[PDB]
């Protein structure tokens, strides 16, 4: 029996780590991501936890639902323990209780996760593709005349900021329609730079920004967090030109060492951009759903 969980125990926390690392050891690719981990210790989703089969012992299996669109599952079941039924009977259990409407995210889009998704009559609905490209031989930007670059300068940034974030983004479920509330979170974060924030002004209005990110737990690896330029100042070049300085930086202030990005597969734009600029895929996110 399948119980829905809405908050665990810390040892129940432990048992689920346990057999995400597990897997990330066999797999080479973490079955669930990051926020799924933070929200272990949250009453904020519904959890399934399939325990092994004598007292005492590690978890099996494990999927979390997390509210939104419809809901979106992450799961995994230990190497040891797949071809049992395990997987399909936790997104059955998923699409039941949503109604058919949840969609399951497969990082890395791995043979296992592909062929369940076909045994369950599930099809990709989304690729999220993370890209990535080397350090060396890296593109030189060119700045055109009427614009200057320099990093963002604290608050004073923030209103053309968010501007010109909302405008490069409207419609855009989670990345449009920011507020200084975001910024604040992230700002607080560790990992943020202020000088890993490049803006381009008119030379004057913010024409666009490569917002640049560098974790202190992923030594050797730069990201695109956040590019978007205005789309009264699109398609005269400064997406490409903010990539390069981004990767300029990143270059400077760093498997093979390198930058990595994730983009949607169907943005031509930012997927024409990033290609230009020497990227390739590395791995593929899929959401699949009925
Ligand atoms: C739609 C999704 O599953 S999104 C899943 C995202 N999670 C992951 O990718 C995390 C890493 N992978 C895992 O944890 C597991 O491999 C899962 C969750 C994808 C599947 O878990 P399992 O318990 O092994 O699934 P289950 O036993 O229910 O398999 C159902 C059917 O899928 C197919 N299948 C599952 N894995 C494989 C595989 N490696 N090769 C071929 N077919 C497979 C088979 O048809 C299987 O039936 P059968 O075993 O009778 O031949
Ligand atoms: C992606 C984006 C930053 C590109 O900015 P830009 O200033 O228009 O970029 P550029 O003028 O340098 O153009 C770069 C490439 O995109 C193409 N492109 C730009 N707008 C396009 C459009 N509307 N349709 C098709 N192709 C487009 C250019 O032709 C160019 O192609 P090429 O690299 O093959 O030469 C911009 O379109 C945008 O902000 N998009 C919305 C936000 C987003 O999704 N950002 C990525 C997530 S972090």
């Amino acid at each position: 029996a399948l119980d829905w969980r809405s908050a665990l125990t810390a040892d129940e926390q432990r048992s689920v780590r346990a057999l995400v690392t597990a897997t990330t050891a066999v797999d080479g690719v973490a079955p669930v991501g990051e926020q799924v981990l933070r929200e272990l210790g949250q009453q904020r989703t519904e959890h399934l936890l399939v325990a092994g089969s004598r007292p005492g012992g590690p978890i099996i299996g494990y999927l979390n639902l997390s509210p939104p669109g419809g809901a979106m599952a992450e799961l995994v079941v230990h190497p040891q323990s797949r071809r049992r039924g395990i997987g399909t009977a936790m997104a059955r259990a998923a699409l039941a209780k949503t109604a058919g409407r949840n969609q399951f995210w497969a990082h890395g889009t791995l043979d296992p996760a592909r062929a369940t998704a076909s045994a369950l009559g599930l099809v990709g609905v989304r690729e999220l593709i993370q890209m990535r490209r080397p350090l060396r031989d890296i593109p030189e930007p060119t700045i055109p005349d009427g614009v200057v670059i320099r990093t963002y300068a604290g608050t004073s940034d923030d209103a053309e900021l968010l501007r010109v974030n909302n405008a490069a983004f409207a419609g855009h479920p989670e990345q449009g329609g920011w507020t200084a509330v975001q910024l604040a979170e992230r700002r607080g974060e560790a990992w943020f730079d202020p000088d890993g924030l490049i803006l381009a002004f008119g030379d004057g209005r913010l024409l666009g920004f490569h917002w640049t990110k560098v974790h202190p737990d992923h030594p050797g690896l730069g990201e695109v967090y956040v590019l978007g330029v205005d789309p009264a100042a699109q398609r005269r070049g400064l997406g490409q030109m903010l990539t390069s300085i981004g990767i300029v930086s990143l270059a400077r202030r760093l498997v093979e060492p390198a930058v990595l990005l994730y983009v949607e597969s169907d943005n031509v734009a930012a997927v024409r951009t990033y290609q230009s600029l020497g990227f390739t895929t590395y791995s593929v996110d899929t959401a699949y759903a009925l």
